[PDB]
């Protein structure tokens, strides 16, 4: 036991509920493990196999990151801060995978699913670059019920930690496609107190947050410091009660407690 691990440990046990990290240092490619291979909701966290899988299929449809998808009344479900902007209205697939990743848009990740045949084209994706942990099973509105035990729309920390590199270290996409995710990640707007807030501000951070019931607080970050190989870290949190309220704290300090060594 390494006591980072010692750390993460006492950090969950102070929380009360279930933490789950994985760390990937590209330099050595060591691994920090905590809960690596226990299963956890994703919750939003699934937006981004979904956008790299529609970047992907720009890979040979030149122009797809410029088709207009239309949004309609019936298009709007639980939480949708862009596309009810664009109600009656289009938005271009470029926009709606940008409202997804950096406003966590519910109706934009639809029209992601809708791009790629339901929620079997975005798991399918995840089985074409090696991921054989990541599911999704349901569309936004539902996905985030993140019921102890269920395994519908899980991965494990080990698994996401890994896919996330690939996306955007490694060549899982084309270049204009992996490095279009980047910039999507480094303007994410929702995750000020979560991975960065535990993080040296000198660093440049790409991230995506996952909320929901049980108080289920997730992200998973791409971190570049000054001046050292790059870092993968995948934080999950979820907890007993299905009332209980988010714990953004523990992402950050679980962020501290892994960069303080």
């Amino acid at each position: 036991t390494s006591a980072v691990q010692q750390k993460l440990a006492a950090l969950e046990k102070s929380s009360g509920g279930r933490l789950g990290v994985a760390l990937i240092d590209t330099a050595d490619n060591t691994q920090v493990l905590y809960r690596g291979d226990e299963r956890f909701p994703m919750c939003s966290t699934s937006k981004v196999m979904a956008a790299a899988a529609v970047l992907k299929q720009s890979e040979t449809q030149k122009q797809l990151l410029n088709q207009p998808v239309e949004i309609k009344p019936a298009d709007l479900v639980n939480y949708n801060p862009i596309a009810e902007k664009h109600v009656n209205g289009t938005m271009t697939l470029a926009e709606l995978s940008a409202a997804a990743l950096q406003y966590s848009d519910n109706t934009a990740m639809n029209k992601l699913i809708a791009q790629l045949g339901g929620p079997g084209g975005v798991t399918a994706f995840a089985r074409a670059i090696g991921d054989e942990t990541f599911r999704l099973d349901r569309t936004a509105s539902t996905l985030n019920t993140a019921i102890p035990g269920d395994p519908r729309d899980t991965t494990t920390p080990r698994a996401m930690a890994q896919t996330l590199r690939q996306l955007t270290l490694g060549h899982a996409l084309g270049e204009t496609q992996r490095a279009q995710l980047v910039t999507w990640l480094k303007g994410n707007t929702t995750g000020a107190a979560s991975i960065r807030a535990g993080l040296p501000t000198s660093w440049t951070v790409g991230d995506k947050t996952g909320s929901g019931d049980y108080g289920t607080t997730n992200d998973i970050a791409v971190i570049w410091p000054q001046g050292r190989a790059p870092l993968v870290l995948v934080t999950y949190f979820t907890q007993p009660q299905q009332n209980a309220e988010s714990r953004r704290d523990v992402l950050a300090s679980a962020a501290r407690i892994i960069a303080e060594g």
